């Protein structure tokens, strides 16, 4: 059993990203997400899985999807931004499993991992720990 | 723009549902999930969408996915139970749009269902507000 | 350290009770209310405080505090209801430290406690670990 | 009916802070606190009262108790840190009528507050909307 606790940094008052989504890939025995101590804990039965979680901006029109998984006993993330309406977590989060370059970079097993969108904002996702069963990682929203 | 507003009743003190996961289908310019004074909120772009709600039990060994979403501009809603590991609610919510068993669930455009699991415990979802833009249904834990 | 961690259990479809306000009592080095798994998770410094949640169902004018704590390194819980619009739970959690029938209430170091509103509707708290330093309670609405 | 809408911003991945506490004082009819749409909403019955935050760094031993409120019909707000293990906000909420050193604060009826802790860490509360019944501010946390 793998947990990755996600801590969300929102670092500029200029907009506000909500959670709207969260997913669970269907590999290793599924997975869940909890609410933890304000942290987002995405809880998976082995190597090999997913989840995803989406923010948006109603205020900015800003949207982006965080993936977090262990792939090869090694933890992996991704971001994808400029949204279409059609890209919801459940959309992104299974494209890891077929999309060459969605698999290329979840096969990249990255401890940090930096995007941004068209209008000039950076996310990222940094992981403090990067070993064991029990990942954490900084979501940072510039 | 349609929304659907859940209150959730667990009404049995014997096992735990929790919240594990809430996904969004991309049809209809897709959709978010907003927690609302203590109620869950599935906001869609327009007719033809929906989102899944997944609980779990892990005490108890149980769990189900409830489904809710509006078909040819009138509300569904559905229940799947006696889960697999490899039934998140990314994979049920998708099954919406191809599954011939699912389809036909969708297509009733039912204002309530129940449904009971391998070990008798009833769940069941029932529309309050059945007809306009801002849905309300309660779904309940048996 | 004693953590109290709470199940609410909604049994009736009849109003939507929601939660509105948390508290800490400053004894015993305070303490602290957190979200762990869907569940209130009371965290203490030690034996000798408390902490307060209130409950209200806005469709039906009702309300009710529940109140947890560790007296005499042996749990106790409390309701109240028929609330004034004064007693917040900020106001009723202090009152178990001066106030004789809140007192009593404490030094009773209760495993269960029951009581109604002058509606007719029961609240209920059941510790189902009632011993150690990880303590597990229902919170049960009728 | 007086709403303060509140969108918490975490700027800096040093230490993480997790909301721990909400408190309503019982003036003015008393107040709610709810979740809505990832903001924190205080809704108060009319003027002369408030509700209280904490937020606590349980990495890095810092916390503070961010306050909020309408006083002669006009907002107010306040940031305290510093905090002994006996500041709840329970207590801090209080202190606002009642301590001199608090009422001060409440009767400037400040639209803007910042305030640092003995490591330099800053805290503020500024107003976006500072008239009328429906009031927002950004919580930033630095
Ligand atoms: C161990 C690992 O991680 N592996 C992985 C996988 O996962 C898996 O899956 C399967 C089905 O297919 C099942 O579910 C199990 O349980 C798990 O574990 C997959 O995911 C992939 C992607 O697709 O990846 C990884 O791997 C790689 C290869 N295939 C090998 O094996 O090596
Ligand atoms: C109107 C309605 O509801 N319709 C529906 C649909 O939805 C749709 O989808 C599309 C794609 O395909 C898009 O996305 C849009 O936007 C929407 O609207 C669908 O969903 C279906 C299922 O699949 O169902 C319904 O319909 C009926 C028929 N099929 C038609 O198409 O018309
Ligand atoms: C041990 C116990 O539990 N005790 C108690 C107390 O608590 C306390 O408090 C103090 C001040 O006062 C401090 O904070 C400390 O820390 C704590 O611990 C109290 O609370 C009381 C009520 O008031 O009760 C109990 O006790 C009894 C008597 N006093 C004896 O001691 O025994
Ligand atoms: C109008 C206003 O805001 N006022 C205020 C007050 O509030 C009040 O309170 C009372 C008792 O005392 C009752 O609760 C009512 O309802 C309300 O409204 C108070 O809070 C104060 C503080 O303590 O402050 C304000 O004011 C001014 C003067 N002091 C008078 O009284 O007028
Ligand atoms: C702007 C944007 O979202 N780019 C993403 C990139 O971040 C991601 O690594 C890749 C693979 O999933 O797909 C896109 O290229
Ligand atoms: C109807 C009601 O709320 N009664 C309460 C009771 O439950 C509580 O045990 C006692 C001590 O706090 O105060 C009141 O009598």
């Amino acid at each position: 059993t793998y947990t990755i606790s996600i801590r969300v940094y929102q670092t500029t008052p200029k907009g506000f990203f909500r959670p709207v989504e969260r997913t669970n890939w269907k590999y290793a025995n599924g997975g869940t997400w909890d609410e933890v101590r304000g942290e987002y804990v995405l809880t998976m039965g082995g190597s090999g899985t997913s989840g995803s979680l989406r923010f948006v901006s109603s205020d900015t029109d800003e949207s982006f999807v965080a993936t977090f998984g262990v792939h090869n006993y090694k933890r992996w993330c991704d971001i994808v931004t400029n949204l279409t309406n059609e890209q919801t977590a459940l959309v992104i989060n299974q494209e890891y499993y077929g999309v060459p370059i969605r698999d290329q970079a979840r096969e990249n097993q990255l401890t940090s991992y930096n995007v941004a969108n068209a209008k000039g904002r950076r996310f990222a996702i940094e992981y403090t720990v990067t070993e064991g069963d029990n990942l954490k990682a900084n979501l940072i929203i510039g």
